[PDB]
């Protein structure tokens, strides 16, 4: 009915946060940096490949289908598998020679920065945010490549003796290679001739190769984690990512429970430095149970003052922390979805105790705070409306160059999907007494045991890339909270 | 007899290790610096004090003897008692205050860098030694002063959020007062008039005034000691001293136990920083000897590697260490005193457990050094060697401020008394069946349990200064056996 309320208080949030950020004096941007590779193959690169494996080999090899993928030979019978079969497969690859081999016999058409660690340090890198700290580690020099130059965007490096502090170019090191992704395209009628039987693909399809090598993992140089409290000394907060790559078992005696002990440590030293220091975790999908009841019990939860997940993502937490039906309800798309994200929201918060609980959906936010926490909802609300504007502009143009860029998106009308999905929410509040018509509309809902905030988002019909929107929400979110706190 | 012998192998230990030097990589010198001052009064000095201080209370401060420095009355009143008494006293003071106050009513005539770490610091840098990490708690303006401008010498600060090495004159805090030692000297025939009375000083004689302020112990920044396995890392070995100005009681509700604690983590975090660090401690007279004990036992004995004494301080560790016939019979000054110091120095290594013992003595050097040592006997003899050359140097000229100074020390002849007191110990450890004739006279003695070097000693007639002597000895020594180790 009246999305014009809303879109005056996008403008106040604008204002208010773009200039409030020159108070952010540092922030820790650190693990999981990748590079994401796509190639559209034609023919003459299939018959280049071919020229370079034995037919014979991955005949055999095809015959077995296999599961990972190690040898040159191994990608053939793959991509030929996938190539015949009209499904779309992912398959992953434990070495980094894997993706040597396709550079220097494939090529790639397009490259970009991938990973949420990665992505939101070139984010806040071109935000104009001091002080951006990136750690990646094992870093290479092709991952480098995929940072930008920016003053204020650094990466530790170890000279001779010395702990320090380089922009991404300067502080690889060169006996390293890069975590990359390889998804392979083809199309509609594509022709290769092998082992005698001539293949013609039905459908377009995509082959996925993500590279998760074993030695890449959740931890850090001894110099570095000396380091650490000088670090945390002069950064506001930290944003760490990438908990999802910790295995099980690990072939060289560690395994899951080592590197939830790292974590954690690093979170306390930080906190050793700086003890008004706030950590935000952005959460992904991760596939062992196992694995993502110890990162959210075990890591997130005490240690943590705030996360960052998509819907799907709740349900995930809700299961493996004991909600079973909730995460049910959630995952259901119809009316009650909202209902249940909601009670899930709240259900995180002091399950996991944390200050701030940020769900990021498709056409809406809704954020639960702690009573005691540092910043108010009103700035709280601020913060959403930021992050959903940063997110508009990233979908707009593909990426933020500047913290100019962000004023497109305050042009992307609000979504009534989004507004309408909030009147289901709304009526259910109400009902329950937790809330007010006027306290809703407003956006803020204060209840005793939780403020939670609730806006409808800036949604584009025909955005150019949505790779790293969520990771993006997030962080502009929580740099916003960090912006309003205040310290001497 | 032959001490032609003797000066060749002088000749070749100087140039071996003056082109040795050059390998050490750098050594961290910690805790005590401080400045001592020297003022000899005449009658218009005296005059201005009595002009800023009131005579009623002098004279009662007077009447009941004080045994501290607070207020400038405390000053005068112990001033003129040691004026018309004619014994000498040492008074102490637990206030910068007292310092000021002198500086801006009296004045000094000279002054000079004191402390075993301060000196040690100097010589370091003076003899060209790379990455001279020198560490004085709570380092001030006046301090700095006193340290001399070298490149290779550097000391740490913080600069508002960095830990950083700069030189002592740039690395100072504006907010502390050095501690400052003040030496008064009076001469035969000073007249004085006070309340009425009249004194006139009957023989030459000196008062000191000793700062032992409370807040400066044996202690450092979280900024610093989060960065001891960096600095461990670029260094080859640390000399630590100062420990005897740790107390039983501190006000705060510290006790000694609680400053050996912090001690023996300073030396294990540089340990993880480098493993292969060798740590030594030099001792001093301690006048308590329940900290004594403690400084030998609980924080010397398992986590140093190397300690310099006097024959004095062997027989005050003797003493706590439950050997006070032994320490008996080193402090007598007969034939016997050079037996019982060899076999002291001998229970030394092995009761504290030690790579190497340095026993500095005046007409000769005693060092028993443990089987697994990484150097070698004929090693160890060059660094006594050029130990002892180098206290020549500094004795003829006052100070060393070059590595070529050291040369000087060369045609210092050896010591006659010396030599002969060796003959005493040749006898007893031939007959003991330790020794050999031949070994000896060599200077190098094996043993079972372990290696023992002797070696006669350069010594001056008429010395220039003979402060910060014995402390340079052991320098000296310890950076050649440091020298000479090797690395990779
Ligand atoms: N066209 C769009 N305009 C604005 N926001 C979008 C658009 N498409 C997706 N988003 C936002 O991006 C998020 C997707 O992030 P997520 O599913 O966590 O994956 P990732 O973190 O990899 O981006 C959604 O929650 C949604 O709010
Ligand atoms: N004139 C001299 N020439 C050479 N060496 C000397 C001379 N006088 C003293 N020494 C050496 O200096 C040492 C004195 O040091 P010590 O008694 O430990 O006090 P400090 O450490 O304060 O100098 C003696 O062991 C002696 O070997
Ligand atoms: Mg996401
Ligand atoms: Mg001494
Ligand atoms: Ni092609
Ligand atoms: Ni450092
Ligand atoms: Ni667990
Ligand atoms: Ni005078
Ligand atoms: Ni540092
Ligand atoms: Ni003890």
């Amino acid at each position: 009915m009246d999305i014009s309320e809303w879109e005056k208080r996008y403008n106040e949030a604008y204002s208010d946060i773009s200039k409030s950020l020159k108070k952010v004096k540092g922030i820790f941007v650190a693990y999981n940096s990748n590079i994401d590779a796509i190639k559209h193959i034609d023919e003459d690169d299939i018959e280049k490949l071919l020229e370079q494996v034995d037919a014979k080999e991955v005949q055999e090899r095809i015959m077995e289908y296999p599961r990972q993928i190690d040898s040159p030979a191994d990608f053939v019978a793959r991509l030929i598998i996938s190539m015949r079969d009209g499904k779309a497969a992912e398959v992953p690859t434990y070495t980094t020679d894997i993706h040597e081999w396709l550079t220097d016999n494939l090529g790639f058409d397009e490259a970009r920065m991938g990973g949420q660690a990665g992505i939101i340090s070139n984010l806040l890198a071109n935000m104009g945010i001091k002080n951006v700290i990136a750690y990646v580690p094992w870093l290479s020099k092709e991952q480098a490549e995929y940072f930008v130059d920016s003053e204020n965007l650094l990466h530790p490096v170890v000279e001779n003796g010395k702990l320090e502090l380089k922009h991404p170019k300067e502080a690889y090191n060169p006996d390293n290679k890069p975590k990359v992704n390889w998804i392979i395209e083809f199309s509609k009628g594509l022709e290769v001739k092998f082992a005698g039987e001539k293949i013609v693909v039905p459908r377009d399809n995509r082959l996925i190769v993500s590279s998760r090598p074993p030695w890449i993992r959740i931890d850090m140089s001894e110099e570095l984690y000396e380091h650490l409290p000088e670090i945390g000394k002069n950064i506001d907060g930290a944003i760490l990512s990438g908990y999802q790559m910790i295995k099980e078992e690990y072939e060289d005696g560690k395994t899951y429970k080592d590197y939830v002990e790292k974590a954690v440590n690093v979170i306390k030293r930080l906190k050793e430095g700086n003890p008004d220091i706030r950590i935000h975790v952005e959460f992904t999908s991760i596939q062992n149970k196992l694995i993502r009841k110890a990162i959210l019990k075990d890591i997130v939860r005490k240690h943590v003052h705030s996360l960052g997940l998509d819907t799907v993502e709740v349900a995930n937490a809700l299961n493996v922390l004991g909600y079973e039906e909730l995460a049910y309800s959630v995952i259901k798309k119809d009316e009650n979805a909202i209902v249940a994200l909601y009670e899930g929201a709240v259900i995180l918060l002091h399950e996991l105790k944390l200050e701030r609980v940020h769900v990021h959906s498709l056409g809406y936010y809704i954020c639960v705070v702690s009573k005691d926490s540092p910043v108010s909802p009103e700035d709280h609300r601020k913060s959403l409306l930021f992050a959903s504007t940063v997110a508009a502009a990233r979908a707009l143009l593909g990426n933020i160059n500047s913290l100019d860029d962000i004023e497109a998106g305050l042009d992307v009308p609000v979504s009534e999907q989004g507004y309408n999905q909030l009147e289901k929410l709304e009526k259910y509040l109400v009902r329950r007494g937790i809330c007010t018509l006027e306290d809703f509309e407003n956006g803020c809902i204060c209840t005793p045991n939780h403020d939670v905030i609730i806006i409808p988002t800036k949604v584009v019909e025909k955005p150019v890339a949505t790779v790293g929107i969520g990771d993006t929400i997030s962080a502009a979110a929580f740099v916003s909270v960090l912006a309003k706190m205040k310290k001497k």
